[PDB]
């Protein structure tokens, strides 16, 4: 507990570690840029905030794309509108609303849920966030930080775009239920995952430790059932029938979930100009740490190809939890 590093939360082992992982990932992968964070889930301390070279971690704002999945399936769950095990129809791949069409990276017919959470299907996610209004979704949003600049200390904090939900087209809805039209920073994402991490409670994020006497407390934003259940839903999302297995870490049960997004072109987007983002948390199921991790604009993808930012998680995961003493709980 208390030593030289007090008052601040960082803990000089973490941020070490996250830095030459981050900075090793930048280089590897030859990218314009990186940031990466850990959060105590207990009490929101963060323990590393790192950025390879510039804050653009709490600056930088993007569409956090598939990110937003499991937020959409969070609401969801805690309208009581779906179930984890509410069949949704996703059919080949291809599905138009209003008459613009919306793709999957594959044809997975019916996925329950938690299916949608962990084969990413934008279709899926359209599909239970037509079950929902746009100001069920904004309040959603706003619970868990979205559109708000984070007062931690740093003036210039981002607060991202979150377009007015009475200006919401029936289209826009969809495009927001996996994560495009609206903009956040990766430190918004790491703090929103923070509310699926402590049982639906969003916990002030801070980079000064606090009081066991008066332990830190936030607004429930799901209940704890809906939060559980997502939680298993991102430990989904890293087996070998999930999108993102490169985020596995191995002696650990870990979940999260990966995100893309390519430069605006005004209407357009950019071709290999993309972001690669990553969230999740550790170890399943009542983790310690929320991890985030973002690699912008890599250039040598390799055996990862653009999913450069789950492995970095992983990295940096399996390095923080053995420097916290936490035993591995897997084989």
């Amino acid at each position: 507990g208390p030593g030289y590093q007090d008052p601040l939360s960082i803990d000089s082992k973490i941020q070490y570690i996250t830095y030459t992982n981050l900075k090793a990932a930048v280089e590897k992968f030859h990218a314009k840029a990186g940031a990466a964070m850990v959060i105590d889930v207990q009490t929101g301390e963060v323990l590393s905030l790192v950025n390879y070279p510039r804050n653009r971690v709490l600056t930088d704002v993007f569409e956090p794309g598939s990110i937003m999945k499991p937020f959409t399936v969070s609401l969801a769950l805690d309208l009581h509108r779906v179930t984890p095990n509410t069949l949704v129809e996703t059919g080949n791949g291809h599905f138009v609303l209003d008459g613009a069409p919306i793709t999957d990276d594959s044809g997975f017919g019916t996925l329950t849920v938690g299916g949608v959470i962990q084969k990413s299907s934008n279709i899926g996610a359209t599909k239970i966030a037509m079950t929902m209004k746009p100001e069920e979704m904004w309040n959603m949003y706003t619970g868990i930080g979205l559109g708000q600049a984070p007062k931690v200390g740093f003036p210039g904090a981002a607060a991202g775009r979150l377009r007015p939900w009475k200006n919401w087209r029936r289209i826009e809805q969809a495009t927001m239920s996996y994560g495009y039209g609206l903009s956040v920073s990766l430190f918004q994402l790491a703090r929103a995952y923070t509310a699926i991490a402590h049982d639906g409670e969003l916990m002030p994020v801070t980079i000064f430790k606090t009081n066991d006497a008066q332990p830190p407390t936030g607004p429930r934003v799901f209940s704890p059932t809906t939060a559980r259940e997502v939680r298993t839903m991102l430990e989904s999302v890293v087996s070998p029938q999930g999108t993102s297995p490169n985020a596995a870490v191995p002696g650990y049960r870990v979940g999260g979930k990966s995100g893309t997004a390519y430069k605006q072109v005004g209407r357009g987007y950019d071709h290999k100009k993309y972001r690669a983002s990553f969230v999740g948390m550790a170890p399943m199921p009542n983790p310690r740490i929320v991890v985030a991790v973002s690699v912008d604009e890599p250039t040598t993808g390799g055996h990862f190809g653009g999913q450069v930012s789950g492995p970095v998680f992983s990295a940096i995961v399996g390095d923080t939890l053995r420097a916290l003493n936490v035993p591995p709980n897997m084989p």
